């Protein structure tokens, strides 16, 4: 079914986003295991797998609505050297990514595009929801100090 | 373990190949259950998977040798339009792929850099694999038929 | 049990004919396999292991009889290159070796060796019925065509 | 996927010794349980199994490769006519054929086909294990008497 | 049904036959329990069971064939003192009385009596593998000599 | 079967150094625990058994190829007396302990002992993950303090 | 808990004695394996986990009572070049460390260390039993002879 071109043009962007969380988030992981923080790798692994389902959406909605999604680009990872810049990066990025998603959804609606709205507002929600688990461990990082933080993510 | 300058790059150079990999086969995928296609859907849908995996373990070899990953750089995808065409576009990823595997191999050989050349060598079979299944369905549509061969493709 | 001279020159007569059977089976059931046509594969895979059986009991037998069992002669190997000419030459090799074991059984009655007489028999119905089904594939190549016969042998 | 023409030749040498393998090791697992050694009959046959599964393992090697089988030469078969003698030539091949896989996977380090080499290195790990426990059967009827060893062979 | 006259005068001469071994071998298995050689005796015990199959075999079709069974007649029994002569005894029992179940399968065929033939190979089948477990036992008394194979049927 | 004389004297080598890290690890294990630091205690005691099969595999590859295993020169044990300097010591040790691994792997390669080289290959990967898991260790102590590390393994 | 200087100076005889016969038994054991004595095989690996099993309850001892274990001196092995020899071996040894064990007892009651006298009057026990099935096998050689004893170790 021939989608709307502004539409198309807004699931592409979201789509942007969501490959670039999944190697950062994928790359993060993976260094908290090289680290030995074993409960901080696993929790970033998920997200990781979670992003990539997000992709995997966006995906199938773009070919239906018959575009052509764009997994040739890939904007700037944000990797950082350490556990607290870590954090922070994927912070930043997950912040940065709302005003993009909640742009869509208002798009969606004034076109009357509303399966579109209703994906985008599942992604939404968990986006929001990994924001609250971020500013969560930055927070216990200052009230319990880095050193006791980064041993209750060893096992 | 600070690894081999020259080791770390060839990883990274994989690393690179693997990724693309991933995302060419991923959206080709998606094409394929789009067009109600399941069978090249699911098979193309792990193959996505296994390159996931592939990458992976050349990530959390190249931080173990005290290396920087590379997630950044994604080469050109070679998105096809149509089966045939997109089952060519996969064989001609993996057999531009093989130079790269085989020299990492013989480079890591030359410096005894034993472990990485068993990682490698483990991708190779693979590798060599997923080209077999590649030539056997072009090979099968010249026998059969394309038409068959999409037939025999939907369930 | 000295076993009669002319049966056991006729037991080892049919023994190499089974070896050719095994050897020519498990190359062509390989090539079907090779070629994606899964289905063919696993039967002629099967016929092959039914010869190495039959082998295996004219073996035995001879032995008994305490004659030499000779497994050093191989016969020409009636190799095909597509499908249509790989069922022709099965077909001809069961057939070209069906007067042998007929001719084993009339000798082995004349000089009552009953027992031979038996064992020959179970080979000379199971050999009939390998070549019902080569028959069968043939004609049917023939009612649905080459194209479908091939799409109906992959998986 | 073309392979090299030497390294297909190889492999169909090496293809040759399986099969005189198969056949030596089969009729001498025929002879002892014919003799009433079980023990000995119910190893050399699963000896010859493996030898089936090695030769099994080339043959599709070679065809995916690109090249062409070669089932129909079988070399000198060196049967025994007792214990001790066949013992002997079986260790006899066993050694004969070593000199044949590490040429094998020398060609194949030098040319670069690192998976046909991991494949012979498979069979190569085995080929020394049979090789062991013949000639762990020699020095053991040289401790205990030929008697005591046949003795114990028969259940 | 009333049968052939020639045809029940063999089947008679055939069950005289298998009288005869029920008893030797009857006597011979509890020889051999009593001097404690355990797996001698159970092996010939159940062919004793055999032989007695056999004649209730030979008893039902005669009786269907309307002829009169001979359960009076019994021939010499052939008692050996030693485990080799029993050996030898019951070898010479079974070799004995093969011509007269090839004489007895060429009459029935000769007179289109074939289910009487069935029955008779089915006989013969059986005692050519008695044969070969007795030619057996005598060859592995040669190879491991007499104190050895006694002390292997102990239990 | 007779192996290469130079090749025996490296595994010999090997095997020495296994012997050292087996009676380290053993008594390090027995400190931890003893120091109540249980899941240390743990990890380096089935780090001793690891070595201990190390140790193993070399013992029968060189009685198969027909050398004489060297269990009698223990060499320097390097003793620490507190959990950072026992990490270094056994880091030491296996770092010690790698160019003779790889030596060995090469020459093993060079006069053709390629089941040898697999042996070792085996080991160097073992060996390879013991140094990853001990970086690690001593790099969470400095990042997250002494106190809180031994903390953590206590159990 | 602060130990007596001259108990743990006997602890650690003690000790020595067992690393000896750990190496001595494991060692052995292989060879046997090697040689195909499987039954021989398994009980000489047995022992010498019990061994190790002695030797880690001694080490446990010393460090409870404040000393330190010493695993860097090893006595002299007394390796065998055939069965016979090596069961006298390990009986030499054996015997050589009772008068030892017996003084370590006798010096632990003198000064009231009676949990470590406890503790060396249950490895006692264990030696004891060794020794015991040593001269037992060493006099069932006598009496079956030698060929007989090793063809019942095969197994
Ligand atoms: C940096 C690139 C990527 C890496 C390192 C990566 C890695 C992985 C790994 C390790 C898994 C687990 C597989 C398993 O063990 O079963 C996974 C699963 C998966 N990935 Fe990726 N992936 C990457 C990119 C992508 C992209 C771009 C997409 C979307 C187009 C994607 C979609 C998926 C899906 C759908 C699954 C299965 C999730 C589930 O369990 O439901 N991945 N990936
Ligand atoms: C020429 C003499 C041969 C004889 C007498 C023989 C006999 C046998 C027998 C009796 C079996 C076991 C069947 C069963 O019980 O299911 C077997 C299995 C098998 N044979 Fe052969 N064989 C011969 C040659 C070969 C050759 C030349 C090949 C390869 C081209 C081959 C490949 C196999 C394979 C792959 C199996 C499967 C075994 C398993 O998966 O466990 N055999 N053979
Ligand atoms: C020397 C004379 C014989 C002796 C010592 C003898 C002894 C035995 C013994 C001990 C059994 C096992 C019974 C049980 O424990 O269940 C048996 C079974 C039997 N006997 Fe006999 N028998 C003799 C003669 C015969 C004869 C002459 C015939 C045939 C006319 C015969 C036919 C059978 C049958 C059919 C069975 C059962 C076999 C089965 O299990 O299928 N026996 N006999
Ligand atoms: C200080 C010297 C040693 C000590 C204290 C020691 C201690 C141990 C202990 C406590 C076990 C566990 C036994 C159980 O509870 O089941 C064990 C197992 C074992 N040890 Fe040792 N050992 C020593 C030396 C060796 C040596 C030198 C070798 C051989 C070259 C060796 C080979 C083995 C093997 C194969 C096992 C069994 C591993 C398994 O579970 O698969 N050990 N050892
Ligand atoms: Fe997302
Ligand atoms: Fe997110
Ligand atoms: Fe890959
Ligand atoms: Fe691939
Ligand atoms: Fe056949
Ligand atoms: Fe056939
Ligand atoms: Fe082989
Ligand atoms: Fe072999
Ligand atoms: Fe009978
Ligand atoms: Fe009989
Ligand atoms: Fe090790
Ligand atoms: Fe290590
Ligand atoms: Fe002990
Ligand atoms: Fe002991
Ligand atoms: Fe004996
Ligand atoms: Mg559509
Ligand atoms: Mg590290
Ligand atoms: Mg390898
Ligand atoms: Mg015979
Ligand atoms: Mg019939
Ligand atoms: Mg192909
Ligand atoms: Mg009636
Ligand atoms: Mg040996
Ligand atoms: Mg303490
Ligand atoms: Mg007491």
């Amino acid at each position: 079914m021939k989608g709307d071109k502004i539409v198309i043009q807004h699931l592409n962007k979201i789509l942007g986003n969501e490959l670039i969380a999944i190697n950062q988030y994928f790359l993060h992981a993976r260094m908290y295991e090289d680290w030995g923080l074993e409960k901080l790798g696993k929790h970033e692994y998920h997200e990781s797998i979670d992003e990539m389902k997000h992709a995997d959406k966006l995906i199938k909605r773009i070919l239906f609505l018959e575009g052509l999604p764009n997994l040739q680009e890939l904007g700037k990872l944000l990797i950082g050297e350490h556990t607290k810049e870590m954090l922070e990066c994927d912070l930043k990025l997950e912040q940065a990514g709302l005003p993009d998603l909640k742009a869509a959804i208002a798009y969606c609606e004034s076109v009357g595009d509303y399966a579109s709205r209703e994906l985008l507002e599942d992604i939404l929600e968990s986006e929001e929801d990994h924001i609250d688990w971020l500013e969560t461990q930055l927070d216990l990082i200052d009230k319990i100090g880095l050193e006791n933080y980064l041993q209750s993510q060893m096992d």
